[PDB]
């Protein structure tokens, strides 16, 4: 291991090496032109090949951190452009590396990347495929500076495949656009989880995280023994703790080690882990992370034996409380992959509470029996919600389903901005389209996965612009009571109906030309303002207003004259609706 850079070059390969180096530099030097980074990439690459040919070369023995920090300090416009960051260069390793991480800017001031014309993209993709993909990879990296580089490279390859398919099909846009939308969503979904998980570790501590890890690991690796799960949880915590620090190399090494250990102890962990452990170093940790759940052993008892009817229960618990609780969580999780992680945590928390209570009583054996009865109400709560919402999603369309959620959440928290209500409603609706197509056995985990980011995304916007105390309470409570807290929200009887605005309910003929998406957007916007104006409106009354509006749109988008119809029949529609409500 004379040369870190040479070893990395051999493992990753030239292509991947180039991309990762581009991303790394782009995440630090977020305000340097693309051509600047291309020069850096080529300089580092050629030096790497130097080390590949001879690990005893002049600078090949240097550390990856040292080489990287050295290149950064060679940038001429470094002090002019980044100011304080240039002061890091005066420091010594390893102090210098820590300094560069501190002055890493998160979400700087850059214009939003506008998706160009399909014809323009495919033409550029054809003429200069490399400079086209790399230039965009540079644009994404500089904007999402804390996104794990290898993951960011994972999406880039998928983007390349999307253009390869569609850019030589007759109807390109019909192929490409739906794919680019899928990536954009997954890209921000993956980016949301990453910050959420890192925020959890800092906010609730390692214990709550370990409890979360024990649950999901036991679900994925039900055949694994508790001792094996403990080790995995322990190292998983060490990985995310380091990964959230920000150091790419250190983070990469920890993930690689874990993937290294898991593949070597494959028989001791999971059976459905063969393909992932066959893939290259760059795809190992990624493949394992989202591996399919292994199928649990056929002969599995109930927990009542070791956690209820058994003696020495308090003895074993008091001997090592978190361990014992972890064992309960392990045993319960491996049996219920159909459960959300948080649900298992609620159950474990419940089991914890009773042991603290009953183990102090005269005869603890009694208060044990109470426990498992307490689980049912907690379990069926998320189950009933899923059944009802999916049935609602089945009867009404997704769009109509979004509208239903729209009126519901508007009546619960009318203070929320209209654009925000419209966004979360459409998102929750999309969650319904995705998860409700799963059978019950896999619905709850699916819902947890999507709602977690939607709810945290929601609390983030509320963080910057607070509007409701009730919403703030849910956003600041335990991540196990977050979703339930939101579901506990009732209609706001405090809300004073906002004053009428004619412009808000004035429609023009332009909506007839609007895309099917933004026509819904403007209609859903008007719906939110309608509920905000008269919140005490019933479902029948509202449906009556919505029907008249729907017919009003068809009668003006079907006539010879259009703008006059929207202005005149628009006056009629508004006057008639005001009277009914
Ligand atoms: C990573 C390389 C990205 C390649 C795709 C370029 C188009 C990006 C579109 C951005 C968007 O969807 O808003
Ligand atoms: C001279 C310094 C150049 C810096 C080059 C950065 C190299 C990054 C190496 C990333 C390897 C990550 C391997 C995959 C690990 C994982 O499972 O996530
Ligand atoms: C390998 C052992 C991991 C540690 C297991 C700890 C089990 C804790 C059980 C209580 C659920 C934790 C939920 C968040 C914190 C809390 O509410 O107590
Ligand atoms: C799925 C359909 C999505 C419709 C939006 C409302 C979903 C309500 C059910 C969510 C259940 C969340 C489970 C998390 C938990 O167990 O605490
Ligand atoms: C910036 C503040 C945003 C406020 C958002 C108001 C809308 C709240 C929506 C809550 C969704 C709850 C999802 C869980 C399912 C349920 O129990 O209904
Ligand atoms: C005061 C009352 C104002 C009357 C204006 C009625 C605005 C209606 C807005 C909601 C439109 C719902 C359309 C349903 C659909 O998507 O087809």
């Amino acid at each position: 291991h004379k040369s870190e850079v040479a070893h990395r070059f051999k493992d990753l390969g030239e292509e991947n090496f180039k991309a990762l180096v581009l991303i790394a530099f782009a995440q630090y030097l977020q305000q340097c032109p693309f051509e600047d980074h291309v020069k850096l990439v080529n300089e580092v690459t050629e030096f790497a090949k130097t080390c590949v040919a001879d690990e005893s070369a002049e600078n090949c023995d240097k550390s990856l951190h040292t080489l990287f920090g050295d290149k950064l300090c060679t940038v001429a416009t470094l002090r002019e452009t980044y100011g304080e960051m240039a002061d890091c260069c005066a420091k010594q390793e390893p102090e210098r590396n820590e300094c560069f991480l501190q002055h890493k800017d998160d979400n700087p001031n850059l214009p939003r990347l506008v998706r160009p014309e399909v014809d323009v993209m495919c033409t550029a993709f054809h003429d200069n495929e490399e400079t086209f993909l790399k230039k965009y990879l540079y644009e994404i990296a500089r904007r999402h500076p804390y996104f794990y580089a290898p993951e960011l490279l994972f999406f880039a390859k998928r983007y390349k495949a999307a253009f390869t398919e569609c850019c030589q099909a007759a109807d390109k846009a019909a192929c490409l656009l739906p794919k680019l939308d899928e990536l954009r969503d997954e890209g921000k979904a993956s980016s949301a989880k990453q910050r959420l998980k890192c925020a959890s570790l800092q906010k609730f501590g390692e214990r709550a995280f370990k409890a979360w890890a024990v649950a999901r690991l036991s679900q994925r690796f039900p055949k694994a023994e508790f001792a094996e799960v403990s080790k995995l949880v322990t190292d998983l915590t060490k990985v995310h703790t380091e990964c959230c620090h920000g150091d790419l190399l250190e983070c990469a090494d920890d993930r690689a080690d874990l993937a290294k250990y898991i593949c070597e102890n494959q028989d001791s962990i999971s059976s459905k882990l063969k393909e992932c452990c066959e893939k290259p170093l760059l795809e190992k940790s990624h493949c394992i992370a989202e591996v399919e759940n292994d199928e649990m052993p056929a002969d599995l008892p109930s927990l009542a034996a070791d956690f209820v009817e058994s003696k020495d229960v308090c003895k074993n618990y008091a001997e090592a409380k978190d361990v014992f609780l972890g064992m309960f969580l392990y045993e319960y999780a491996r049996r219920h992959p159909d459960y959300s992680v948080v649900l298992l945590l609620r159950l474990a928390k419940t089991y914890e509470t009773t042991l603290e209570k009953c183990c102090a009583a005269a005869d603890p054996h009694e208060c044990y029996a109470k426990v498992f009865d307490e689980f049912k109400p907690l379990v069926e709560e998320p189950q009933n919600l899923i059944k009802q919402n999916c049935e609602l999603f089945e009867q009404l369309g997704e769009y109509k389903f979004q509208n239903a959620l729209l009126v519901r959440y508007t009546k619960k928290v009318p203070q929320v901005s209209t654009p925000t209500l419209v966004e979360v409603s459409r998102n929750l609706g999309k969650v319904g389209s995705k998860c409700c197509k799963h059978p019950e056995a896999k619905r709850m985990p699916c819902a947890e996965d999507y709602l977690s980011v939607v709810l945290n995304q929601l609390c983030v916007l509320h963080e910057k612009t607070p509007v409701s105390d009730r919403v703030t309470k849910c956003c600041t409570e335990s991540l196990v009571n977050r979703r339930p807290c939101f579901s506990a929200l009732e209609v706001d009887e405090t809300y004073v109906p906002k004053e009428f605005n004619a412009e808000t309910f004035t429609f023009h003929a332009d909506i007839c030309t609007l895309s099917e998406k933004e026509r819904q957007i403007k209609k859903q916007t008007a719906l939110v303002e309608l509920v905000k104006h008269k919140p005490k409106a019933t479902k029948e009354q509202l449906k009556a207003v919505m029907d008249d509006f729907a017919a009003f749109v068809e009668k003006c988008c079907k006539a010879d004259d259009k703008e006059t119809c929207f202005a005149e029949e628009g006056k009629k529609l508004v006057a008639a609706s005001q009277a009914a409500l």
